[PDB]
């Protein structure tokens, strides 16, 4: 049962950096680092590929304000456009953002619709920062949206909206 | 050059008699079958970096990173006519997201495979603008399903593509999705549209 969501050789200076500056926020607990494990065969998609070669990444969630921050840095087996992150890896990692924000506020739910808008292509090996937060509950409905940005928080890559429904367990 | 839209082992048998089925529709011209690569090929690399995008590899494309049968299975057919994308597309084990399930992000990826390579066909180099999914029903490992996109409008430089998701016998509805996807304008050339 191995942690994914720690630094490894793999990690540029930038996902260090901040990765350093967010364990720095989860000191008075306002802020707290997810844990994240591998997994038959069957095994979570995110955490699939090897060491640097697909998804790196680790979420610190911010339970008062219902934000969720994922720090990402996308290996060359991501590609889609020569030279940048596939358009589905950027889906992918926003996906899992959106949906363990509304997780960590309340519980099962499976994404019912996933709304993006890429606005700049992200370079492969890149690190972003995806900041999601729970924007109201409706019932059942949970609506989290985000952006993805550059580390300096200069560049707008991405703007997501998403709608999450809470499974009911006494009928699936 | 290796081409990853053939039939292997990994291959059950409804990818492989679907295969066979579009094939068959392939004889009469109005449909053809989509070579795809693990890498991009290098007249494509060199037309995008060199008058589009180049940001200063082990480099692969996304879809295709897997060995056999453990990610994406697929292969997509093509009809001009009807400007209609089809993929048949068979998830495998690391793939998963909810337990037994597909990951909305490998079915995103799916999508946008599909509806990208559909708005491409038309409009030549082209990038995602906005890619809007439903999710009906969730897609289990290791199932079989078909990705239809069709272009269903142009204007300039936007490409408006739609598609579904559905079982091979067409009965369950697993996702719908639209886009807009956005032809590159060269990186030396004005537009010159309004705005
Ligand atoms: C052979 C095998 C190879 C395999 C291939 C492998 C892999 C395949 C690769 C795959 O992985 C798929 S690429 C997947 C990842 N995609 C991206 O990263 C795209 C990032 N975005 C951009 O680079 C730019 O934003 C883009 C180039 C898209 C547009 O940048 P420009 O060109 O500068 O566009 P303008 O800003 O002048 O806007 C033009 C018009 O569009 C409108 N518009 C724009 N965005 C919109 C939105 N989100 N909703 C609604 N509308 C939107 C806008 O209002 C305007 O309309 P008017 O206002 O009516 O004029
Ligand atoms: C799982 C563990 C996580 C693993 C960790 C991995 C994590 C990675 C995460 C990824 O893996 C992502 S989870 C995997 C990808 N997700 C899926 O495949 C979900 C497929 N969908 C479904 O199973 C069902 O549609 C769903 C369960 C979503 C809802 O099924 P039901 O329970 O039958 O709910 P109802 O259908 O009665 O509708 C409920 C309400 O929502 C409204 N609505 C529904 N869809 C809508 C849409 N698209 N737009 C707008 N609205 C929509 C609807 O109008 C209704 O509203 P009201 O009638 O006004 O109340």
């Amino acid at each position: 049962l191995k942690d994914c969501s720690v630094p490894n050789p793999s990690w540029n200076k930038d996902l260090r950096l901040l990765f350093d500056q967010f364990m720095k926020k989860c000191e008075d607990g306002s802020w707290k680092r997810l844990p994240s494990y591998k997994r038959s065969q069957a095994q979570l998609f995110t955490r699939s590929f090897d060491d640097g070669l697909g998804f790196e990444y680790v979420m610190f969630y911010n339970d008062i304000e219902k934000r969720m921050v994922c720090l990402f840095q996308g290996g060359p087996y991501l590609e889609g456009p020569p030279g940048f992150i596939h358009g589905g890896a950027i889906a992918t990692m926003i996906d899992a953002t959106v949906g363990m924000c509304a997780m960590m506020a309340g519980g099962i739910v499976m994404t019912a619709n996933l709304n993006i808008n890429y606005k700049r292509p992200i370079p492969l090996c890149s690190v972003v920062m995806i900041n999601s937060q729970l924007d109201k509950v409706e019932g059942r409905k949970f609506f989290v949206s985000c952006n993805v940005q550059s580390v300096d928080e200069k560049t707008l890559y991405s703007e997501a909206t998403s709608l999450f429904i809470k499974l009911n367990p006494a009928k699936s």
